[PDB]
């Protein structure tokens, strides 16, 4: 098949992956029950197999973001009840797959490591939805050891921040993590959280920044 640099496709991954889903959907969170896990998967499925693992497109995951109804819980959505929380972020944790143009099944042997590959593009997506999905008060844990604790390169401030609905949620708080090592001075003060402020505000959201150890 095609040769590869990187890991291959966890071994074991539909019995990893149905069988999380039904842990999750069944017992977890039993509200979701209803959620048809076969389904779910091949609808996963069809978004790589038998396809180029570095030509994977946001469209080819959008049915598998219809599929899903997912359970939010409104003030606790959190960015950095976070994305591993939900069903497909739960699921997928952790986890390697990619196909191959030559087969309709997962390859084994090696995957990508090209930045349009099954793993990546799966992430961005249920990362926009989840945002789209937040409700209420929505936080960020922001790391207060970089210059630039915010940065719209980041999934973040690219796509994240701006698929927030403003009719659902009303407030964004972002929070600044430093060490007890170090003089972690006042991130919430310096440009990219004075940028991500005018983001949040330019879009008729409050903004709130906290700086903790």
């Amino acid at each position: 098949l095609l040769v590869w640099t990187g890991e291959p496709t966890t071994k074991h991954f539909s019995d990893i992956f149905l069988g999380r889903c039904l842990i999750y959907t069944q017992i977890l969170r039993p509200e979701m029950r209803d959620q048809n896990c076969q389904e779910i998967l091949s609808t996963f499925k069809g978004a790589f197999v038998s396809k180029n693992p570095c030509d994977i497109t946001r469209e080819d995951y959008a049915p598998l973001v219809k599929l899903v109804t997912q359970t939010i819980p409104c003030d606790k959505t959190l960015f950095w009840f976070t994305l591993e929380d939900t069903l497909l972020g739960y699921i997928a944790d952790d986890l390697r797959w990619c196909g191959d143009p030559s087969t309709s099944d997962m390859n084994y042997v090696s995957c990508p490591h090209c930045p349009n590959n099954p793993i990546t593009m799966f992430w961005k997506v249920i990362s926009q939805k989840f945002a789209e999905d937040a409700c209420g008060v929505v936080q960020v844990m922001l790391d207060g050891s970089l210059r630039e604790p915010f940065y719209k390169d980041s999934t973040f401030g690219s796509v994240e921040v701006f698929s927030l609905d403003p009719n659902k949620v009303h407030k964004l708080q972002a929070w600044v993590m430093h060490d007890i090592e170090g003089a972690s001075s006042n991130a919430c003060s310096s440009s990219s959280l004075n940028e991500l402020k005018m983001i949040v505000q330019k879009r008729n959201m409050i903004f709130a920044c906290v700086d903790n150890y």
